[PDB]
């Protein structure tokens, strides 16, 4: 028989996990080969050659159906299981509502600190900054920048985000890990700016964050269960999208 089958497949906000068997007990397998494909295109791609039997497939359009099949080598490939097609869940980003000092677009995506006080920092409505999702932030518009000022991402939401167990980055560009600044900076953001937050696996995380066309990737250490993100400016005028 074809050697091996997909036996689950895991679908999360920020990926796939694929995972195999090897339904012949007599072949012995040396290495597993996993593809890929949207189900709209019409070509596999190659996404794991190795010796496990599970693969976090990452970075996958969220709403979207892919097509995934396997083989083994243990010399020629096998035959490839039966494709089986998965997707990533859908969890959209959304801003807490309520907040005082920050008035929200219809689809709760956009904030915008207003004229009223502001208790602190204005946070996602939940943690829904999930393993392997790509967070993106636009600046729409600006105000007068303060250097409490942030935008990143933290372990829990807490009564700025320049503190423990957060990431982020400030309006000009000075970008802060659990509380203490980092030498390389960012350039500071305008309209139009987009910020991006991608993470890779106590827990040390490795951060990449871009912004106007640079990037600067550091080493996080805090206490991948889902995160918060949130947002805090000081004066008012500031607008920012996440996606
Ligand atoms: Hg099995
Ligand atoms: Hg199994
Ligand atoms: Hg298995
Ligand atoms: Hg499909
Ligand atoms: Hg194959
Ligand atoms: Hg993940
Ligand atoms: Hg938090
Ligand atoms: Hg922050
Ligand atoms: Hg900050
Ligand atoms: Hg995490
Ligand atoms: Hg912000």
């Amino acid at each position: 028989r074809p050697p091996v089958q997909i036996e689950e497949l895991i679908e999360k906000p920020g990926g796939i996990i694929v995972r195999w068997c090897k339904v012949d007990d007599d072949f012995t397998a040396q290495d597993y080969r996993l593809q890929f494909r949207k189900c709209t295109a019409n070509h596999f791609e190659d996404v794991y050659v190795g010796s496990e039997t599970e693969f976090i497939v990452l970075h996958i359009d969220p709403n979207v159906d892919y097509q995934f099949r396997v083989c083994a080598r243990g010399q020629e490939w096998s035959p490839w299981s039966v494709p089986q097609t998965g997707h990533s869940t859908l969890v959209p980003h959304e801003w807490t509502t309520g907040f005082e000092g920050y008035s929200l677009s219809s689809r709760r995506n956009i904030a915008l600190r207003n004229d009223a006080e502001s208790s602190g920092v204005l946070y996602s409505s939940a943690p829904t900054y999930f393993c392997g999702q790509t967070l993106t932030f636009r600046v729409e518009t600006v105000g007068q920048p303060d250097r409490r000022d942030s935008i990143g991402v933290c372990a829990e939401r807490q009564n700025s985000l320049q503190r423990d167990q957060a990431v982020c980055i400030s309006t000009n560009g000075a970008v802060f890990v659990n509380g203490k600044e980092m030498t390389n900076q960012l350039p500071a953001v305008t309209s139009g700016s987009t910020v991006t937050f991608d993470i890779e696996a106590n827990a040390k995380l490795r951060v990449t964050i871009s912004s106007n066309n640079r990037e600067v990737v550091f080493d996080w250490l805090l206490e991948c269960g889902p995160l918060y993100f949130g947002c805090s400016f000081f004066y008012p005028g500031w607008k920012v999208l996440v996606f």
